[PDB]
């Protein structure tokens, strides 16, 4: 009944070493620790994922190339482009060890769930939902989300993946697009140009997995109240229809007000309400991070979200800790929405929601 918190020092230091997002793993843990929240959770050291574990989703040719690049680095290896490495996914040294750490942590979280050690397991350094079996994508080198769902499938016949990152959870969806055993649900920005340009509402899945993919395309400037209306509308239908035995929950904090992505206008209370709704099902629940590029706001969010998993209520004033200065000028936990318009027209949202109601009527 106490949640598992997947953490070691060596795990956090490796997750700090991915550029374009420096010292973020550390900032999140540092703030969670400063609120004394680790004292109410079970700290479990992540194992490193083996080649075989990693190969349950990914092709060996990809993993082997990823291993080579990690020792050397892009020069003397023009084969990189084939496997998704490039500017978006730098082919820098040490990444196969990061890949393995991340996949291992999500897998370790899933095993804690299977063993009955907990109802909730947390790996905030995970959530790398874009990676394909044989291709890096959107800064994701390894699909830990997929590796965890597959581990969960040993104990739990039906699994629900709910992806609340700003981006469409395309890699996870694609992995399970042809099966009814895993339902993927995704709320995301979907607009011409925006990555990855998939996950329109009409993306419903294929073959035996038709209607077992669900996608909510949302436009910029959505705030807490409206997002939760959309989210619990979709999730109420999904619970009754699909009836999941277990939940994998990606809570990417690039939807938050103040993020470089500057698309959605959410606060961690808005997401927290979506998280409470999934928690009240009292199912085995694997919690994952993901995108989150205003590093302080991301820690504010994921720290707040940990509090709600615990049922605790945190103080507004940020505790003094290693990265205290990053939380200025106000030094508070709460995030204020930007003053931008909400481009989601109500009629367009309602016809999206009714379409999903209708697709979920088919689920047996
Ligand atoms: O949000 C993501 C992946 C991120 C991504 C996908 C496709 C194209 C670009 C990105 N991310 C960035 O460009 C990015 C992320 C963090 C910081 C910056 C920077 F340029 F501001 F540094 C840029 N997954 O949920
Ligand atoms: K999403
Ligand atoms: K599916
Ligand atoms: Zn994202």
């Amino acid at each position: 009944l106490v949640p598992v918190y997947i953490y070691s020092p060596e795990y956090v230091s490796m997750c700090d070493s991915l550029a374009k997002i420096p010292k973020r793993a550390s900032m999140v843990h540092s703030l969670i620790e400063a609120y004394a929240l680790h004292k109410q959770m079970r700290i479990v050291k992540p194992k490193v994922a083996s080649m075989e574990e990693m190969a349950t989703f990914h092709t060996d040719a990809y993993l082997q190339h990823l291993q080579k690049v990690s020792q050397e680095g892009d020069d003397d290896h023009p084969d990189s482009i084939e496997y998704g490495l490039g500017y978006d996914c730098p082919a820098t040294e040490g990444i196969f060890d990061y890949a393995a750490a991340i996949g291992g942590a999500t897998i370790t979280a899933a095993q804690c769930l299977i063993d009955g050690m907990c109802k909730v397991a947390i790996n905030w350094s995970g959530g790398w939902h874009h990676a394909k079996k044989d291709e890096a994508s959107g800064f994701c080198y390894l699909n830990d989300a997929v590796l965890g769902i597959l581990r969960l499938r040993r104990k739990f016949e039906r699994i629900l993946y709910v992806d609340l990152d700003l981006h469409h959870g395309d890699g996870v969806e694609d992995a399970f697009s042809f099966t009814s055993k895993v339902m993927t649900v995704s709320l995301h920005k979907f607009s011409p140009g925006f990555f990855p340009g998939t996950g329109d509402v009409s993306d419903v899945g294929l073959g035996k997995g038709r209607y077992y993919s669900v996608n909510v395309p949302i436009q910029d400037g959505i705030q807490d109240e409206k997002y939760y209306q959309i989210c619990e509308s979709v999730l109420k239908e999904v619970y009754q229809a699909f009836n999941p035995k277990a939940v994998v929950l990606q809570l990417g904090a690039d939807t938050i007000a103040g993020d470089p992505m500057c698309s959605f206008n959410m606060t961690p209370v808005g997401i927290g309400k979506c998280l409470k709704y999934i928690l009240q099902w009292q199912l085995a629940t694997l919690i994952l991070g993901g995108g989150g590029y205003n590093l302080a706001n991301t820690a504010r969010c994921w720290t707040y979200l940990t509090g709600v998993i615990l049922g605790k209520t945190l103080s507004s004033e940020i505790p003094d800790h290693e990265f205290f200065t990053a939380y200025g000028p106000d030094y508070v936990l709460e995030i204020t929405p930007s003053c931008r318009p909400d481009r989601n027209e109500p009629h367009r949202i309602q016809q999206i929601l009714n379409y999903i109601k209708g697709n979920l009527k088919h689920v047996v």
